[PDB]
């Protein structure tokens, strides 16, 4: 048993500084300091795990509750700020309720709405007019998510707006003015929306009905908790996908050939996605280099041992899938965009947990199936009808926030055939 090694920072704010000047680099640097190192952001210490294996151990071990200190500092506030009181403490139990709505079985029924949201974009974006990625990706997001996870009365541009005016408050404890007119409205709306399905919610397999079949304000809190993160994430995701279709014409058109073969001409549909291999490979390779979620935290319940190191109980640990997915030691062409490094042969070349956009423990992403489905749909629909090109002056330099998104990605759909 050996306690972790330290890294290197300043007085009152140890690593709290290097991290400040550039988080993403600090996560990657930390990789060589030891399999698990200790770092100090000011007075308190956290532990970082920089090895795929230990990070998988880390997720697959039920001994790590997720108060995760530089997450629950906001989650204690998310107890008013967002989600509401908590988020998956223990028991879970009253939380398997969610699985039935996100399983591989309940996604093909969302398929139509998914197809519909995609092709719609397709007529929405027209060649020549640059697409505003931040405002627009954030939209198909809401729409898809809300529209499949709830059905009937449309929250259309109303839900979007609020979350928008919302998401922007985070970048640059809670806030000042219009973030207000958006919040109450976000809650005003979610409630109003629970009230309505109460009418005739028969077959609705979505999350709302299953959530109406398991607390009074506990439902108004679990939707606002599932809909919130999952949207900004499927969004940031979309964003990097746009940069992808615009940055590697090759695969973009390659993605258009794959779609035509299988689809023939008919607009892409859930059945097809399950066929479009290259379409998903693109989506994955992109998510590896530019994930939306780049750090993940936990809070040990019991004094642990990891990679032979002693993890003090009650401790607070942190890891970076960002870094992991971009670790040389884990990948050959470390920074090379290559949708084909996911080819069966090279695929096994890559460590077990060196690529898991979502995680493995019960703190996993219920929409793994749900996401890739709408993303693959959305990737295929766009690449097929267009070809994306990035407006000069476009700013695709990363902005490190809740998730990793492009400060100002500007692209123009061009007409393909
Ligand atoms: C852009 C694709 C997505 C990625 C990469 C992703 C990733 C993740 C990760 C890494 C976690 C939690 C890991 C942890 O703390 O242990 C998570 C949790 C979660 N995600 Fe996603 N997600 C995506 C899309 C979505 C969507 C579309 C929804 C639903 C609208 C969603 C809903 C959730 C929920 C409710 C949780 C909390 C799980 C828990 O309490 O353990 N996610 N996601
Ligand atoms: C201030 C901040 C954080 C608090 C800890 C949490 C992991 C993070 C680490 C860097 C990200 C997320 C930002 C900049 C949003
Ligand atoms: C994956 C993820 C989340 C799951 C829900 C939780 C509130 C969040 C919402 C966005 C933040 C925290 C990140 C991106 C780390």
């Amino acid at each position: 048993r050996e306690p972790p090694v330290a890294g290197g920072g300043v007085p009152l704010l140890g690593h709290g500084w290097r991290l400040a000047r550039d988080p993403l680099a600090f996560m990657s640097q930390l990789r060589d300091h030891g399999d698990v190192v200790r770092i100090k952001l000011g007075p308190k210490t956290v532990y970082a795990v920089t090895n795929p294996e230990l990070t998988g151990a880390l997720a697959l071990n039920p001994d790590y509750h997720i108060a995760g200190p530089l997450w629950e500092s906001l989650e204690g506030l998310l107890g008013k700020e967002g989600v509401a009181t908590a988020n998956g403490p223990l028991h879970r139990r009253q939380r398997r309720t969610i699985q039935p709505a996100f399983r591989l079985d309940a996604i093909p029924a969302y398929g139509p709405i998914m197809e519909e949201e995609a092709h719609a974009l397709t007529e929405r974006w027209q060649p020549g007019k640059t697409v505003d990625a931040t405002s627009e990706s954030f939209r198909v997001a809401v729409r898809v998510a809300a529209r499949c996870l709830l059905r009937g009365q449309y929250m259309d541009e109303r839900a979007e707006r609020l979350c928008v005016a919302l998401a922007t408050v985070f970048r640059g404890l809670p806030a000042n003015r219009r973030f207000n007119d958006a919040l109450a409205d976000l809650h005003l709306l979610v409630d109003e929306i629970i009230a309505e399905r109460r009418a005739s919610g028969q077959k609705p397999d979505d999350l709302l009905t299953a959530l109406l079949e398991a607390g009074e304000q506990e439902i108004h809190d679990q939707v606002v908790a599932i809909l919130t993160p999952g949207s900004e994430t499927i969004a940031s995701t979309i964003m990097w996908l746009l940069q992808a279709l615009a940055d590697h014409p090759e695969h973009a058109d390659r993605i258009r050939d794959e779609v035509e073969a299988v689809t023939g001409g008919r607009p892409v549909a859930f059945e097809d996605v399950r066929k479009l291999r290259h379409t998903g490979n693109v989506i994955v390779e992109a998510m590896r280099l530019r994930p939306a979620v780049w750090v993940l935290t936990r809070r040990a319940v019991a004094e642990s041992e990891l990679g032979g190191y002693r993890i003090p109980a009650g401790a607070d640990i942190i890891y970076s899938p960002y870094a992991i997915q971009r670790d040389p030691k884990s990948y050959d062409d470390n920074l090379e965009f290559d949708p084909d490094r996911w080819l069966p042969e090279r695929a096994a070349n890559v460590p077990k947990y060196a690529m898991k956009p979502f995680s493995a423990g019960k703190r996993k992403c219920p929409s793994d199936h749900f996401s890739m489905a709408q993303l693959t749909l959305i990737t295929a629909a766009l690449a097929t009808k267009y070809r994306f090109e990035q407006v000069a002056g476009s700013n695709d330099a990363v902005r490190v926030g809740i998730t990793l998104r492009p400060h100002d990605l500007l692209v123009r759909p061009v007409a393909r055939h």
